[PDB]
This record gives structure tokens, sequence and C-alpha cells, in this order.
């Protein structure tokens, strides 16, 4: 519905509050992502457990950073922790989502910089259209210097084309039903052939008990 947190279509775009002065410079100290992006992505990562507390507050706690042939399991990436405070942006997501207070939540925070340059685009979703595997996903654009591209696109499952497309700018975020909608994003491109970058933070919401 039109009054529901994600509107009629399962997503909404919002303006962000001003962020603290140490946040944008911290992107300069994000190490290169060795798992993806051919040297164009730089990333830090932190996770939080979010627990409903006194009144209508949320308590959070930041999470800490085989002898046989396994039959099943997972392979995970290892990234350095985030060094700054994105909990104000988590707070924005909590309000906008009307996050359900009946149980605690896992909050995954990806601080991502993608660099582009002449003849060297910065891929964001080389795998194409996908789900992140969470209930809700928030993508907040914090800084864009000398770039084009980076167009977020939302897809109905099974559809041949996106039903919504938007090139978010610094100061905007999109929040999306990461189950009902899939997504991809067009490459980040150098705006004038010179170096450029696009600084974002992805904040993913899943019920704690569903992942632990």
């Amino acid at each position: 519905g039109s009054h529901m947190p994600l509107g009629t279509e399962g997503f909404t775009v919002i303006d962000l509050p001003e962020v603290a002065p140490d946040i944008l410079p911290s992107y300069d100290r994000c190490p290169v992502d060795d798992y993806m992006g051919n040297g164009t992505r730089f990333k830090r990562f932190s996770q939080y457990k979010l627990t409903p507390a006194e009144d209508d507050t949320w308590s959070f706690k930041r999470l800490p950073h085989k002898k046989f042939n396994p039959v099943g399991g997972g392979i995970r990436r290892v990234y350095e922790p985030i060094e700054v405070d994105f909990t104000p942006l988590i707070a924005e997501g909590i309000r906008e989502l009307g996050l359900d207070r009946s149980e605690p939540w896992q909050i995954n925070v990806h601080q991502n910089r993608t660099r582009a340059d002449g003849g060297r685009p910065g891929p964001l979703t080389p795998e194409g259209v996908h789900h992140d595997g969470h209930e809700f996903v928030m993508i907040a654009i914090l800084n864009k210097v000398n770039v084009a591209g980076g167009t977020t696109r939302l897809w109905k499952p099974g559809a041949d084309a996106p039903f919504w497309s938007g090139t978010l700018e610094a100061g905007q975020a999109v929040l999306l039903d990461d189950r009902g909608l899939a997504h991809d994003v067009t490459d980040v491109l150098s705006a004038d052939g010179g170096p450029g970058h696009r600084d974002i933070v992805i904040i993913a919401f899943s019920r704690w008990a569903e992942k632990w």
C-alpha cells in the first residue's frame, strides 16, 4: 500500500541526513577488494546484532571480526572492519522500514568504494541480476566524484527487463524488498576519461534467528 514502508512497489528512495566529517575521508583508507572487481573496488565490512530494547529503542552489538572432508558448508570472504560509525544510517533504515520489533536482526554493513578511469570501468554487479539474500537492503550513495553510470535497476523475478531504473546521487539511498525484487547496477564510468570514484554503503537487514 501507499502508506506502507516500501510503498506500492517494494522500494523507496529517500534523502539522507548530512554525515559526519570523518566519513567521506575514510573511503580513502579502504583496502582493495581482492575477491571481485579487478582492482576497482575497495571495501570494509562490519556486522551488528540489533535487539529491541527499552521503550522503542534498539540495542546493537558489533560482531567479532576442518579435520575431515566436509559434506556441506560455506565459503566466506574476509574483510577488514569498518573504522567509522554508520549506525546513524542504520537508524535511518530502521525508521523507514518500520523494522519489526518482534525479534533481533542481523545488520550487515558494506563500505564500498568503486574507482573508474578512462578505459577502465568499475563493475558493480558483474554477476548480473541477483538477490542479496536478505529481507531488506539499503544502498546509500555518499560520494560521487567524476563518474557516470552506476544506475540501480530493480527487476521482478522472472522479468526480461527492469521495471524501475534510477541513477542515485550522493545524499540519496534506495531501500528495497530484497526478496520480492532483484537488482543489478550498471558499471561506474569515468566522466571525463580521468580517475573517478563512487562511495556507497550497503546496509542489509535479516532476522537474526534466520541466519543463526
